[PDB]
This record gives C-alpha cells, sequence and structure tokens, in this order.
C-alpha cells in the first residue's frame, strides 16, 4: 500500500468473507447444521460493541441459522454478556430461550452459549471460579492430580452409599457394604497404588457409617410429615417463603451420565432422588439431584454451583428440578441450593471462558502464518489459592516455556516459578514447548473434531445407510454386571429384520434412546454381532423404562489422545533423577554407553542356557543381543522386513530373564506384544499381561491381570501385590503405563516394540520407570501418523526411535530375512535397504507361489480369452516370475475422483480377475492380499469381490498390513491421468516399501507407467524393474483377453 492511488482502491465494501467465515467454523466445529428453535446453532457473522445510557458497554451481534446469507437476524448482549469473547466466525446457541424472536439477552433474560457443542464438565466450570488458567491446565494435564488417599476414601463411600440406598442404611448391612466394597479389585488397586494398609481405609470409611445412618433416619424415616427435617426452600412454584418438611423417598437413578447440547455441559449425578417437599398439608414431588461429597462441611460456592449446574444438565432428560442438593457424609448434613436466574446466568458467563481458553489454542499471529501455542488465562493474584494448587507444576512450566521486557505478573508467583522450573534447561523448556505446539495441532485437526449433532438432530434412518447408526432397537434379555460399571446388554429392532455396515464387534460405541431426551445415557463397546441380535458392553445399567424405549447405537471421535503424550511431556520436565536421565538421553543427546565384553558380564549361571539360545540365532541377532547386553543406557534393533523381530525379541526377553533383569515389554499394538508373549508361552517363560482381557489375543488371557484375578478370586490387598511380584516380567501397550503397577514397580529393561510406528512423546512413557531400555524398529517402514499438514512440518513424525537413531554406537541391524524369495528381496534390497538383505536358507530364497493345479485353470480361462495373447498372463501366473509389473498404459484405464477420494474401476475389475484366477490355480484365498494406497479404492476391490463371490482375501491399505506377510501381494495403485492431479500421498518412499515386502512368493504390481513415474518413489522402482526388464504392457481393452473383463 504505497500511492495515494492503492489506499483509493484497497477500501472494500461482505460475500466471500461471509463465506471464508464459513470455512472458518468448519476448521473447530465440521458439519454444524445451523438451526432453529430448542437446539439452535447459529453463525456469528458480525461483533461490534456501542454505548446505551452512558458508558454503558452493549455487545452487537449480527447472526444467522441459515446458509442464505439475507437470514441474518440481530442480537445485543447486555450487562456481563456483552463482555464474553464473542469474535465473528463461531459457532454458538441462544439457550436463553427465543430464536422465535433473539433480540435482547441481560442480566435478567437469556442464555449465551459459546461453542455450544464443546461439552465442558461442571466439575470444571466450578473449579474455574477460582481460577480458570488451574481449570484448563486441569482439562489438558488430566494426570497432575495424582490420586489421592481422600480421594480414594471418596469413592469408597459414594458408592457405598449408591449401594446403600437401593437397599437399607441399617448400621450391620452398612457395615456389610463397606466389607464387601473395600475388596473389590478397583480399590486393591488404588491402596496398592498409593502404598496403603487395607484395613486402614476399612478403619477411616467405617467412622463415616453411622452418620449414612442419621441421614437416612431423617430424610427417609417414613413417618408422619411432620416429623421430616424443615427448611426454607425458595422454589419458582408460587404463593417463595415458610419453612417446608423434605422427605427423601427413593434413589431414583445413581451416577446419571448427562451429555447437553443445549448448554455446553457435560455431568455425572452422583445421586437422582424421589423428594417430596411437605407444606402444611399439601404436599410436591420432585425428582431432584444430590450431590455426594466426602470432605469437610464447606458448603463451598464450589459445591454449590456444582449442584446449579447439575440442575441444567437435569433438563436434558426431565423437568427443571429448580434446586438440588449437598450431602457431605462426614457428617450426614444436607444443604439445599437452589437454582437462582443470577447463578445459572454466573455460571455460564464463566462457562464460555472456559470453551474460549480450551479452544483458542494455536495462534497465527497473521493470519495464513506459521504457529503459536496461544497463552493460558493468566496467573492470579490470589496468591492463598496458589499455595495449594497441585496444577502449580504445569502452571510455572507452561509459563517458563510459553511466556512474555514485561512479566508483571505477581512477584510471590515469579519466585515460585523459578523454585519450580530453575533444574531445567533451555534446550529442555524448547522441546516441552514444541511438543505441545505439535500435539496441539494435531489434535485441533479438522478430523478428530466432529460434533455429537448426528447423534441428537437427524434420526435413525437417514445416519444408518453408511458410517454407524444402529438404531431401531430395544432389549429385554436381564442385564449382566461382569464388575462394578461393565453391563452387558443385549438389542434387537421392532417388529422383523434389519441391517448392519460399519458397525464391527470391537467398536467404540455411545448408547442413547429414541427420543432426544434420551441422549448419551450410556457409552461402550461392542461383545458380538449378530444380524439378529446385538451385544455390547456398557457403564450402566439400563433397567429404569423397559420394552417401550427404542435405542440409537453410534461411534465415536477422541483426540483428547492428547492426554497422554502430555503426561509424558509434563513427567519428563520434573526433577526426578529418572527425568534428568531421559532429558539427557533424548532432549541432549548425550551418548549412550557400551561396555567392552567381559567374563562375568553375565550371572555365571546364566551362561549355559544364554548360550543355547544364542545357537539358536543368525548373527546379526547375536549381535543384538551383545549390544543389549553391553549398553548401560539404550539399544536400538533395527528390525528390516522378514527379519524376525518377534522371535528376537522373544529371544531377548528370554536372555534378559535367565539374567536375572526384570523387564518391561511393551509395543503399540495388542497383537504385537501378543505375538512375542506367544512365542514366550511356548518357552514356559512367565509372564503378567496388563490391559483389558477382550483386548488380549486368547491365549494370553489366561495370563491376564483381569481373568487371574477374576479366575483365582483375588480379595486382598495381600493377594493382589502377590499377583504383581509374581512374575518379574510385566507386559503391557505403551497406553497402559497408567496402571497402579507403575507407581510402585521400576524394571532393569523396558522393551519397546513398533518404536519405530510410535508417536515421541508416547513412545517416552513406559522408559520412566526403566533402568535401560531397547526400542525395536525400521525407520524405511511407515513412521507415526501425522495428520496435520503444519504439525507433519514441524518434526512431529519422528518417532523416538528415529531421533536416538542418530547415535550409530547403540543401533544393531537385523539384515537376515526368512520372507521374501531372493527376486522379491533383490526389489527392497536396490530400492531401499543398500544391499543389506540377505536370504534366510535356499528355502526362503527359493520359493515361488504354490500354485498345486494351473493346468486346469490356465484352460478355464481360455473359455473366453486367448493363448496368443501369452504375452501377460503367462508371465503374471508363472510361479517363476515371482515379480511383475502391470502397465495399465494401452488398455486406458483411468482413474476416478469422487470427493476428496480416487477410485480405478478398470484396475479394480483387472485384480478381481487376477484374484479368482489364482484361487482357482490352487492358491487358497487366505494367502492372498491386496494393497491400494486409496480408502476409495479398496470400497470398489471388495465390492467387485463380493460381486464375484471371492471375498476371503483382504483389501487394504498398507497400514493394516506392517509386520505381516502374504504369500501373494497384488497392488492396485490407482493413479492413471492426463497429466495433471499428481497426489502427496505416492511420492512416500516409505509406503511403497511397505507394499513391496509384504508378499513371500508372487509380487503382482498394477497400475499406469505414464503418470506413475513421476512419484520419486515409484521412478526408481521403474529403473530397476527395467533393468530386468519385468514391466509388462498391458494390450488394449479391446483385445480377445481383455475384452471379456472389461
Ligand atoms: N535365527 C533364525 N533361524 C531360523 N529361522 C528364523 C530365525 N529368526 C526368524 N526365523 C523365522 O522367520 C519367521 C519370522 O518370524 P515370526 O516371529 O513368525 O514373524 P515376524 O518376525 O515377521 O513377526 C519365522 O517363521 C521364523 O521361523
Ligand atoms: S497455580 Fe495458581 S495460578 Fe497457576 S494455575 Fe494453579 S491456581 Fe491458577
Amino acid at each position: 500500500m504505497e500511492p495515494l492511488d492503492e489506499l483509493d482502491l484497497l477500501l472494500l465494501e461482505a460475500v466471500p468473507r461471509v463465506e471464508l467465515l464459513r470455512k472458518k467454523a468448519d476448521a473447530l466445529f465440521p458439519e454444524t447444521v445451523l438451526s432453529r428453535g430448542v437446539d439452535n446453532r447459529y453463525l456469528v457473522l458480525a461483533v461490534e460493541t456501542s454505548q446505551n445510557e452512558r458508558g454503558a458497554e452493549e455487545k452487537r451481534l449480527h447472526v444467522t441459522a441459515s446458509q442464505d446469507r439475507e437470514h441474518e437476524v440481530l442480537c445485543i448482549l447486555r450487562n456481563g454478556w456483552s463482555s464474553v469473547p464473542v469474535e465473528p466466525g463461531d459457532i454458538v446457541h441462544l439457550e436463553g430461550d427465543c430464536t422465535s424472536e433473539p433480540w435482547i439477552i441481560d442480566d435478567d433474560f437469556g442464555y449465551f452459549i459459546l461453542y455450544p457443542d464443546m461439552m465442558i464438565s461442571g466439575t470444571s466450570v466450578a473449579s474455574s471460579i477460582r481460577c480458570l488458567r488451574r481449570a484448563v491446565l486441569s482439562e489438558t494435564f488430566r494426570g497432575s492430580d495424582p490420586a489421592t488417599r481422600q480421594m480414594l476414601i471418596g469413592t469408597i463411600l459414594h458408592e457405598v452409599f449408591q449401594k446403600a440406598i437401593s437397599e437399607s442404611f441399617a448400621p450391620e448391612r452398612l457395615q456389610e457394604l463397606a466389607l464387601q466394597t473395600l475388596r473389590e479389585v478397583r480399590h486393591l488397586k488404588e491402596m496398592y497404588r498409593l502404598n496403603l494398609s487395607q484395613d486402614e481405609i476399612l478403619c477411616e470409611v467405617e467412622e463415616y457409617l453411622p452418620s449414612f445412618s442419621k441421614w437416612a433416619e431423617d430424610f427417609m424415616r417414613k413417618g408422619p410429615s411432620s416429623e421430616f427435617p424443615q427448611m426454607q426452600l425458595s422454589l419458582p412454584s408460587d404463593g417463595r417463603s415458610s419453612p417446608c418438611n423434605i422427605e427423601v423417598v427413593k434413589s431414583l437413578d445413581i451416577e446419571e451420565s448427562i451429555w447437553s447440547p443445549r448448554f455446553g455441559l457435560k455431568g455425572k449425578i452422583d445421586v437422582t432422588v424421589g423428594v417430596k417437599i411437605h407444606r402444611d398439608c399439601k404436599m410436591k414431588y420432585k425428582v431432584m439431584p444430590l450431590e455426594l461429597k466426602t470432605g469437610k462441611e464447606s458448603n463451598s460456592i464450589e459445591h454449590r454451583s456444582q449442584v446449579v449446574l447439575y440442575t441444567l444438565l437435569s433438563q436434558e432428560r426431565r423437568e427443571d428440578p429448580e434446586a438440588g442438593w449437598l450431602l457431605y457424609l462426614k457428617t450426614g448434613q444436607m444443604y439445599p441450593v437452589p437454582a437462582n436466574h443470577l447463578d445459572k446466568r454466573e455460571l455460564l458467563k464463566l462457562r464460555n471462558w472456559l470453551a474460549a481458553s480450551l479452544l483458542h489454542r494455536v495462534s497465527r499471529a497473521a493470519p495464513g502464518e506459521e504457529a503459536r501455542l496461544s497463552a493460558l488465562p493468566q496467573i492470579i493474584e490470589e496468591e492463598k489459592t496458589c499455595k495449594y494448587c497441585s496444577q502449580i507444576g504445569n502452571c510455572a512450566l507452561y509459563s517458563r516455556a510459553v511466556e512474555e521486557d514485561d512479566a508483571s505478573i505477581p512477584e510471590a508467583m515469579l519466585s515460585k516459578i523459578q523454585e519450580e522450573t530453575r533444574h531445567l534447561q533451555l534446550a529442555h523448556l524448547k522441546y516441552f514447548s514444541l511438543w505441545c505446539l505439535m500435539l496441539t495441532l494435531e489434535s485441533q485437526s479438522k478430523d478428530n473434531r466432529k460434533t455429537h449433532q448426528s447423534i441428537w438432530l437427524t434420526p435413525a434412518s437417514e445416519l444408518e445407510e453408511s458410517g454407524n447408526c444402529v438404531g431401531n432397537l430395544v432389549r429385554t434379555e436381564p442385564v449382566s454386571r461382569v464388575c462394578d460399571g461393565q453391563y452387558l446388554h443385549n438389542f434387537q429392532r421392532k417388529n422383523g429384520p434389519m441391517p448392519a455396515t460399519n458397525l464391527m464387534a470391537g467398536d467404540r460405541i455411545i448408547l442413547s434412546g429414541e427420543e432426544r431426551k434420551l441422549f448419551a445415557l450410556s457409552k461402550g463397546y461392542v461383545k458380538k454381532m449378530n444380524k439378529a441380535a446385538v451385544t455390547c458392553l456398557l457403564d450402566r445399567n439400563l433397567s429404569t423404562l423397559p420394552a417401550t424405549t427404542v435405542f440409537r447405537l453410534d461411534r465415536e471421535e477422541r483426540h483428547g489422545d492428547i492426554s497422554t503424550p502430555l503426561g509424558n511431556l509434563s513427567k519428563l520436565m520434573e526433577s526426578t533423577d529418572p527425568s534428568k536421565r531421559l532429558r539427557e538421553l533424548i532432549i541432549d543427546f548425550r551418548e549412550p554407553q557400551f561396555i567392552a565384553y567381559l567374563s562375568s558380564v553375565l550371572p555365571h549361571d546364566a551362561k549355559d542356557t544364554v548360550a543355547n539360545i544364542l545357537k539358536g540365532l543368525n548373527k546379526p541377532q547375536r549381535q543384538a543381543m551383545k549390544r543389549v547386553l553391553l549398553s548401560k543406557d539404550y539399544t536400538l534393533i533395527v528390525g528390516m522386513p522378514g527379519t524376525g523381530k518377534t522371535t528376537t525379541i522373544c529371544a531377548l526377553v528370554r536372555i534378559l530373564s535367565a539374567c536375572g533383569f526384570s523387564v518391561l515389554l511393551t509395543s503399540y499394538t495388542h497383537s504385537a506384544v501378543d505375538n512375542i508373549l506367544l512365542k514366550l508361552a511356548k518357552f514356559k517363560v512367565g509372564f503378567l499381561r496388563l490391559g483389558q482381557s477382550h483386548k488380549v489375543h486368547p491365549d494370553i488371557q489366561k495370563f491376564t491381570e483381569e481373568e487371574i484375578c477374576r479366575s483365582r478370586s483375588i480379595a486382598s490387598l495381600a493377594h493382589l501385590e502377590e499377583l504383581y511380584n509374581s512374575h518379574p516380567i510385566v507386559a503391557t501397550t505403551c497406553m497402559g503405563i497408567n496402571h497402579p503397577i507403575f507407581s510402585r514397580k521400576t524394571f532393569d529393561f523396558c522393551i519397546v516394540d513398533e518404536a519405530s510406528q510410535i508417536s515421541q512423546p508416547v513412545c517416552l512413557g513406559p522408559l520412566f520407570f526403566s533402568r535401560r531400555f531397547v526400542l525395536v524398529g525400521d525407520h524405511q517402514q511407515l513412521p507415526p501418523l501425522v495428520v496435520n499438514r503444519e504439525a507433519r512440518a514441524l518434526g512431529m513424525s519422528e518417532s523416538l526411535f528415529k531421533r536416538l537413531e542418530r547415535n550409530e554406537s547403540a543401533v544393531v541391524q537385523l539384515t537376515v530375512q526368512y520372507r521374501m524369495n531372493r527376486k522379491i528381496m533383490s526389489l527392497s534390497n536396490k530400492l531401499t535397504y543398500a544391499g543389506k538383505l540377505e536370504c534366510g536358507s535356499d528355502r526362503v530364497a527359493n520359493a515361488v507361489l504354490a500354485l498345486p493345479n494351473l493346468k486346469d485353470a490356465r484352460l478355464s480361462l481360455q473359455l473366453y480369452a486367448d493363448y496368443s495373447d501369452s504375452p501377460w498372463l503367462a508371465g503374471v501366473l508363472e510361479p517363476d516370475n515371482p515379480v511383475c509389473f502391470l502397465n495399465t498404459d494401452k488398455v486406458p484405464a483411468p482413474e476416478q475422483v469422487e470427493n476428496g477420494g480416487v477410485s480405478n474401476v478398470t484396475e479394480a475389475r483387472l485384480i478381481v480377475f487376477l484374484t479368482s484366477t489364482f484361487i482357482k490355480a490352487g492358491c487358497s484365498p487366505s494367502d492372498i492380499g491386496v494393497i491400494a494406497p486409496y480408502r476409495q479404492q479398496l470400497r470398489i476391490i471388495s465390492d467387485l469381490l463380493a460381486r464375484s463371490s471371492v471375498g476371503m482375501v483382504e483389501v487394504n491399505t498398507v497400514d493394516k498390513y506392517q509386520g505381516r506377510d502374504k504369500s501373494l501381494i497384488l497392488v492396485s495403485f490407482v493413479r492413471s491421468n492426463e497429466d495433471g492431479t499428481l497426489g502427496e500421498l505416492l511420492k512416500d518412499w516409505r509406503r511403497l516399501n511397505v507394499a513391496l515386502t509384504r508378499a513371500k512368493h508372487k509380487l503382482i504390481l498394477l497400475g499406469s507407467v505414464s503418470s506413475l513415474k513421476r512419484f520419486p518413489p515409484l521412478g526408481t522402482l521403474f529403473d530397476h524393474l527395467n533393468a530386468e526388464q519385468l514391466i509388462l504392457d498391458l494390450p488394449s481393452r479391446e483385445h480377445e483377453s481383455l475384452s471379456h473383463i472389461l
């Protein structure tokens, strides 16, 4: 903007601007429908402040509930509402009634719900009264309130009381309930975690119990209504003065789980109760929310506010209860909490700021330029609140790693921040700060930002046709229990039939009812799947309204996955000796040490056993074992394809075991960890498997903590502790580091399988409990998946394995492979592994595809085709031609583009033929893998294969094929285009590599050389394929052979 002239012409003034905001809201809230009435969703278009009275702020909002940009509705926020931080492009909901006419919301009328699909927990909202920062930090570093003793006592009491209210408050029965519940594995675990006495906890819990009885005698007495406790309860309901008499009749519901699209609130109502309010000689009956509190009898604002929010939650399910109850089990003293409009308003205003703070996490600085982490809500001046925070750790830490001549942040706190973060170096802070930034961006990616609107706005049918919304279902079969909050249910349709789609038994599913009034309820996972019925395990028992009730099941999306990574990052920053050690080895790249071999590096007694184990192993394997044994810090085992990383890890574990080391065995997937374990079972090496026995492989389930417990009926801290110390080897996944075992045990060694696939901050986790570690991986194979472009660009896809690989001292390669025949090996060897792979034997080397009856299959195919078009088919089927590229050039084989995805029906039809041929040539479908790069193309190939009713071969992307192999791999590359649209995906070297290494005996590759050559990995492949003349050009679709397929 120089000349007079630019200024002139740079004067704008609506249409691209309005549309750019629709894009803006779609970034964070994809597919927000926009609506009128009860569940209104309005898109903000314009925001300004004005002056009424004199010096009185108003906020002038221009909003729309429709996409046609002439449906503009005006809106004025007054008093405290005017200060809510709405910018344009936000999605809002006016719960202050209306939509009929929004106009004015102020002190005395209306609620404004900023980012309504963002359902924040009321407890976090209450927390933020005192400190908004503390709340945000709570929401995001979820583990930095460690489980205290009181929290344990707290849970136990809540639970006893819930059990009591459905039964009796008679002291012997309360004592019984206390006795039973103190023995539940769940609580034993926590006692274990906290190294507490079982009996001491029992004792402490027992002292509360007479209060339980006093309360029940007071309120649940069944006498004259004169004689119930007497208090003022000023409701909406007309007349609100004069005392009245309170009778709790029954508990109606316990742990009522409520999600509010209306207020952007979620909550769990401890106990829902039937209450009779007695008024002179008349009575009113109200279903009301009661919160149990295990601390001091504070009647704090936090505590009351909580209950106020529970009243709002309630409206999602029933009539507005107007008030709620605080119990304080310590004393048996119930307090009324009335939902005043002032409260409901004050809290919902504060709730907005919380939603804003949790959403406005990455800053541009110039709408388009590189990312920053947005600074959190500022540090308070209330130096008393601070004192006892626990979040102070992360607060000081977030401050120092992301802050700003200034500060002017309280100087009694400015020193605490330094005490807390004096142990850390600049590198460390930089590392923390970046890893958050990356994680946040990843978390905020559009894909993992879908709202629950599908569940509560569009009904059952419209959604079942795809994705997952199975829903016209009733239950009648009695609900079984399993343990605590894992109830087994059984559902099927009204009247008769009805379908399936993408709803595979194992899936995370959310179970709502029919009507909007029964949304949320219970969440869980699927057990089995008939097309007559559906069994799933849930956290809630669901009796309350039988028969009449229709239920919808739906899918899900986390992203708040980022809690675990964030945890590990926070733990890394702690000043403990293990965290220092990891800081230096990881952040500071301190060189790992290895000692030189001596006679007694191993316990004398281990040596025969170790020598035997070694003698089983190929040389680089032995070299690997040596490096681990000589390690002082860590070892990196490179598991090149087919080299037997599962056989190797088992061997290491056997050697370490023989040496009298404790080993923590971890991986990314349950499958991978279980595979190693299955091998170890054979060798009769003992181990305990942590994790959920349904996610654990069938034959390992016997070794599970879950199974062992139920099996051997473990009902004492000592017997649980016995099980925990029963095995030197403990096996879990990288995510399962939250187990109470890691509160109390450390290990000589941690081993991480698939270290190269696991995201770096996740991989970090099990290491905190290990003295020396071993990462197993191959960076030539797939990296951790990083969806967000920008994040990927900052280094987010660098596995911990690769990071540490820059110390070659620590790296040992597994190079002798047992998967590929020399021809198939030769490929990946020339392309990727710089000639380092060798065959495990001549057997492996010379193996060609098992095809028992080519003879009559070659004939049956000539019943339409030709023998004079042997060019390809003969070269394709010939087992002695193990590598083969089929060029879809002289037949046109065009790609089709449909909404983000790519397909190719020519290639699809082509491989489906080839598959059918090879099964008919005697290769079983089980031994066959189909690989395509495009999600969309896989669908087409599955369909076409079902059409040919040969369905037993798997079609998939490389991801779902890592460290598995098939005897015959077939690859449709799908890209085939005029000379334009060029993938990002095919450009990837590693993905190609995985594709070329899944095949044992026959590899078949199919795509258009013309367009494929434009991708470097493919370009180079074509070069090596030309040297051996392995490209075979397909004839025209006209030609006799192809004609009948197309
Ligand atoms: N040192 C070795 N000597 C002989 N065969 C081996 C050796 N290491 C691995 N193998 C073979 O290689 C194959 C691959 O190992 P396996 O653990 O079954 O799957 P993967 O290692 O590919 O996960 C096995 O069938 C195994 O017999
Ligand atoms: S420490 Fe004080 S300021 Fe930092 S979060 Fe906790 S409360 Fe808010």
